[PDB]
């Protein structure tokens, strides 16, 4: 394995996303011109704030995962204050922000999304991780458009943000592979009605509504798009397609909705243009 780097091995740039414990800027690596996304932790903050088993989670299931459609954890290092995480570069930015520009995406964009995200968690999920905060904030577009989903500290390895929790998490303080399931409902409800499935004025009126499964479709949601969704935010989460109960994604990958994808080498695939 190659030496570890070190800060003075990158000139970093701007900032590609901030939150409360770490921030993730933008580095070009000296001596090799690769362009990384680094996440930086302060320590001290971090441990002040009893955040280390989430990050300790994130650098461990980031490591794990060999899959084009995930950002990856390339390289760590520290320095006195900091950790450095090396993670790829997503150029495009977040899902969120395409959603936001066009509007609301049509079908064969819809499909061909949902797909890459459907074949993403199949892959999670055969690993015995679950996501438990996917959103379309955490899915990010690359260079040439395919997904790459990130921000894994939540992540649960097997023995959220308001809008996109399941039932499950508000009723018994628990979640399976069928939490990231009910995000996927979501996700595919958004893409199609431009909004998420769940809204109110805060966020106990969302959850109100998430254990009451109080949402409806508008009238331009395309059919098939409606069924999939509809067997996806269900309350009972051994019912919704996907689940282990319901047999896997076969049956989900089986769907109307995906009936022109093939599945095979999505990766591969040029995407429709948005
Ligand atoms: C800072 C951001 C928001 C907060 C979140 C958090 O703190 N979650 C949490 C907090 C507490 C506990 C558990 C989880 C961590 N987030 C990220 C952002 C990115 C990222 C962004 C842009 C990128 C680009 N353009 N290419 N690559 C990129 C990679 N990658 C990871 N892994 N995490």
């Amino acid at each position: 394995q190659p030496r570890k780097k070190r800060p003075e091995d990158f000139k970093f740039g701007k900032i590609l996303g901030e939150g409360s414990f770490s921030t993730v800027v933008l580095a070009r690596e000296l001596a090799t011109s690769r362009e990384y996304a680094i996440k930086i932790l302060e320590k001290r903050h971090i441990i002040k704030e009893n955040k280390v088993p989430y990050v300790t989670r994130e650098r461990d299931v980031m490591s794990r995962l060999d899959h084009p459609f995930f950002v990856k954890l390339y390289f760590t290092f520290q320095d006195d204050e900091k950790l450095y995480f090396g993670l790829s570069y997503a150029k495009n930015g977040e899902l969120l922000k395409y959603i936001r520009k066009i509007g609301s995406f049509d079908e064969t964009c819809t499909r061909f999304y949902t797909a890459e995200i459907v074949s993403a968690l199949e892959y999670l999920h055969g690993k015995g991780i679950i996501h438990r905060d996917l959103k379309p904030e955490n899915i990010l577009l690359n260079e040439d458009m395919h997904i790459q989903i990130t921000d894994f500290g939540t992540a649960k390895v097997l023995s959220g943000t308001a809008q996109y929790v399941s039932p499950e998490l508000l009723t018994e303080k628990s979640a399976c592979k069928s939490s990231d399931l009910w995000a996927l409902g979501c996700i595919i409800y958004q893409l199609v009605a431009g909004l998420p499935p769940f809204r109110a004025g805060n966020e106990y009126l969302i959850f109100q509504k998430i254990i009451k499964l109080e949402y409806d479709f508008p009238e331009k949601f395309f059919p098939k798009a409606r069924d999939l969704v509809e067997k996806l935010l269900v309350l009972d989460a051994t019912k919704r397609l996907g689940c282990e109960e319901m047999e896997g994604y076969g049956p989900l990958k089986a769907h109307p909705f995906f009936e022109s994808v093939t599945w095979e080498n999505l990766h591969q695939q040029t995407p429709p243009k948005l």
